[PDB]
């Protein structure tokens, strides 16, 4: 998976969901008066509204990535082989992994607010019944990474506004330095001084840009694509550029084999305007972008407002 | 640029057009009785119909990539620094570079027919007024590459059904062997036998798959994405997979700097069913796929039938 | 710099030392009765004897890498940007960085012994030289059992990791070095089977295309990956002369030639010397950048009950043998 | 195998020979009056004298690489999969593959002379040994002018390319090797400026991160790229002993250690020897896999007017100098 925070003028928060099987995900809006019930935390009958992609498990939203009305955004990505949850403790505040996105987006407003309030937080091992890390951004253009591993909970400042999967986030930032010579154009020939190299192709400075489907390759490329994306754009141009950024690490069917004839592919791509509260999305089967505006519904309500995420190819026939 | 021939069940032929400035390209259909006039070749008042992307230069179609009704397809890609045209000679048949796509698709039917008839062909230096190589495929699932360089004209068999830019095609096939160890899944640990390597990420066998925007990187990745694409699919699923294949080498704005604050990006993506004569397309600004059916117009006509290629973002609003 | 532990039959400990500054290193044997005076640890008048490469300042052996008479070796490699020393604390067993090799070699016998006794050890910030800037170090420890460990003191304290590849370079932290190894699991010494484009006859134009992505850079991660590959595939079950020859070739595969590693204005880091120490026989083989010929010093050919350092020349001129 | 032309002050021609099969090579001086009998060319009873590495079969020098008394050198490297020999034709100047080094060295003096005289030369398929399978070769030719050329005979005939990097390995064709060099134009020996993610403080955790993508594989393209990097950045304006030391280190950067290049069932291609020939003084420096010490043979210390081959031992045992 690949999540980014993009700030050309407005602020946009979304992710690619690359997996092999769907979970019945849908576009759900959680109004301010939907009563949240947490395992080891007090209930929240009044909170901020939020919109995002979630799997509805009998009137309860299990979010994958969402934003609230206050301009905060959280996205959950797999951390298999690295993350470790811990049994609940009376000392710290215990949030289960599946309610993290819901609790954070319903309570807080900014990344600074989230960073300060996580010092007494323990990600509990409470399952829904029978390993993830998160990316949190806001309207300031900054983001943090929340990872709970063998050494406990960690909150890192994210200088690149992106996140994928394994390994630990400090290791991902270290691997970024391995590509410091990459440039979008042509490099200066300090490789063989005094020798005229045949610059046979444009953009030879990206010849070693990673293009694999593994977590490190997708992290390096999406950091590159996001950093050089256009800026100072209006809404339609910004959301258009956002999708192209995540398309640069698209996982096509057949390229990522996770099991015997089992492939992981980009199931859906979400783009959420942090200011206007609009969720844009397409999927693997539908290239056309759809939009859902959370601020066009009664937020003071108390029932989930669900929309369809996976659609079929909406081809426009000109004949 | 990146052109492919994709044969899941039906046969599909298209390309990415990655450039920095548009040329007023449009979806044009050339009926069977549009009179072609060639520089050093006899005119063709009766020929096969064809549909493709072209820039209309006063009633004359200058094609970038097109297919005919007989299931043949040609696509033109830049060959800068490598190609060389030659002055016209009375010995050989002289085709100018800009009429190559039109002459081939109006005269012949199959790749075998094109390969045999190119033995007495010279690509002339006749400009429209004041360097390209081609990819030719058909319904057999095979393709050839036509390149005219310093050593004359060359017709190569294409075992990978793909093409980009520089260098020469035999050199592109040689560079493919540099990635023979790449697998879509996890490799067997014959790297350090007797050592348990921490397979921290899925698809570590693609860690060295190229992801740059240069011609060699895009050639290696699109060959990989095309070879492992799904097969035995219906029309909608096949065209959907075709676009994802070319998206795997999408050029996002800011990643490919060809000049001072000048960037080359994927302007449009075309997908043409070789059997049904349908052209599918989207562009950088519009993610929704459009379709034009050549067999829904009077082919026995004599006037070009032009449609709009570049559109704006066709967002579907659910609220 | 690159340090390895090689066990074809006997066990060999050694390293390349790649730097741009020399410190007057020499082959230094420390006998069993040279009184070691430690900063915040009791002075040991008698101990194990050791042989290695060291700088001698005020008749004190400051070892870069060495082995003791009992077949245990320790090598010191720079850990700049990651390592961190700590102030002296009363509870912990305080060992200064410059005395780590000397203390470990003189006290303990095996890797398990060393690993069991670093439980309450703190690496102190006490420095020997007050005007020579030096980056923090981390250590590789091996013995005749063929196993090795990595001793690292970073921001979060001291850590001891088991080393499954028996090699070490510089940054980053060792768990990150092992993680980076998985990025090269597809590398093979020969030719891989074409599961890249099944159905296409890829033209294997050259031999050993399975190593086309083997790193060859002068940086820390590149030399770590390649030396792990070269060490794992080196011949085994060899005699003394053949094993020593194979050892120097393993480290030659990651040698740093003058001009390839620029560390300043026309200042280049290069492989200054290469040490190779037989753990079983206590023999130190070595050469340098200027002398390709291999020299040897047997620790057991000297009086180990002595009380003073026995030094020999390390850097030599090129020893060309003129055939006519 | 890797061949280079190194010009720090004097000019040095040499190569690594990486293979799994030995052919009894030795240092062979061919005096000026050893009668050369050529397959389809006139026999030259007197010519230039040469020194190099060769196998002697029936008192015939089959050179792998050599230089002549006038400062011109030629090295033979395998071109398997690309090279093609041709039948003898009456018009063209037919030179067999095994006599190319001997003929060129004995006839001509400079690279320009050689380049001017291959205009009508055809590389014939006449083979010396009828039972020893050998792949087609291509050649690197240099002289005291610091320039070099590449002689390749492929499917489309004979070609002579000017070599701007003064190095050569194996496949593919030389214009493809030069094209592949451009894929590494971003490599620097030090640290690059961060135009990768402008506005982000990338943590340069290690030195020489500009070489993180320098190839280090055993294959033909990897060793060609790295040896071009190592040759271009080697020190210059050096004396005899320093230049020879730098020369062996350049080729050591692409050395093939046993176990890294698998060419069959537990059969490995490794660097068997390394030759280094001073073009100005006619001195051949060399070592081998088993002997790290450098030996030398001066061609001018022997009678060049002689009529018989003067041979010396190439492969030697490890010459360890015992300090005590
Ligand atoms: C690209 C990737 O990294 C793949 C991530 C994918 C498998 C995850 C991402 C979000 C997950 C859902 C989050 C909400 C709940 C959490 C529950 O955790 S449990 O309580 O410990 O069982 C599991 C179900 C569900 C719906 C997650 C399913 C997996 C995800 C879609
Ligand atoms: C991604 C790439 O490789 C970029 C290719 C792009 C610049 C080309 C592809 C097709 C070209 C057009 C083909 C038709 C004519 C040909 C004329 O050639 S000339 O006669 O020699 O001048 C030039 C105009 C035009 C319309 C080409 C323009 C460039 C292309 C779109
Ligand atoms: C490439 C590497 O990782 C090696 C770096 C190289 C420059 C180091 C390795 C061993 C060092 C010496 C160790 C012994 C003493 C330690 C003293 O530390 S102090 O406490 O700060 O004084 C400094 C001097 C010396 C000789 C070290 C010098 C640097 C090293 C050779
Ligand atoms: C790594 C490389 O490219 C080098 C390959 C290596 C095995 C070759 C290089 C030089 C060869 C010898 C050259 C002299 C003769 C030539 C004879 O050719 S024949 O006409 O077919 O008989 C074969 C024998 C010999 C000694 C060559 C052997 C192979 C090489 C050492």
């Amino acid at each position: 998976c690949t999540s980014i925070l993009y700030s050309p003028k407005d602020h946009y928060f979304g992710r690619n969901l690359d997996y092999e099987i769907a979970y019945g995900q849908k576009v759900v809006i959680t109004p301010r008066n939907y009563e949240f019930k947490f395992a080891n935390l007090p209930a929240e009958k009044s909170h901020y509204a939020m919109i995002g992609i979630a799997a509805v498990a009998n009137n309860t939203p299990l979010y994958c990535d969402a934003i609230n009305e206050k301009g905060l955004g959280v996205a959950g990505l797999s951390f298999a082989g690295q993350g470790k949850y811990f049994p609940v403790v009376e000392d710290k505040k215990n949030i289960a992994s599946f309610e993290f996105i819901s609790y954070i987006l319903a309570t807080y407003e900014t990344v600074d607010q989230v960073k300060e309030n996580l010092t007494d937080v323990n990600i509990s091992d409470v399952s829904f019944s029978k390993e993830l890390h998160w990316l949190v951004g806001d309207k300031t253009g900054k983001s943090i990474v929340v990872e709970s591993d063998e050494k406990g909970l960690h909150v890192y400042d994210n200088p690149v506004n992106a996140l994928t999967n394994a390994p630990l986030f400090p290791q991902q930032l270290t691997n970024l330095a391995n590509y410091a010579a990459v440039v979008p154009g042509q490099p200066n020939n300090d490789f063989l001084p005094g020798v005229d190299l045949k610059m046979y192709s444009r953009s030879l400075g990206t010849h070693h840009l990673p293009g694999g489907m593994d977590s490190e390759s997708r992290f390096v490329k999406v950091c590159f694509a996001l950093n050089h994306a256009p800026k100072d754009s209006d809404e339609v141009e910004s959301v258009t550029n956002f999708f192209h950024i995540l398309q640069s690490v698209e996982q096509v069917k057949g390229m990522d084999e996770v099991g015997p004839n089992i492939f992981e592919y980009t199931m859906y791509t979400s783009c959420m305007n942090l200011e206007k509260g609009i969720l844009y999305f397409n999927c693997y089967d539908d290239s056309r972008i759809s939009a859902v505006d959370m601020n066009k519904e009664d937020l003071s309500s108390s029932d989930l407002i669900v929309f369809d995420l996976f659609k079929k190819q909406d081809i426009s026939f000109i004949n």
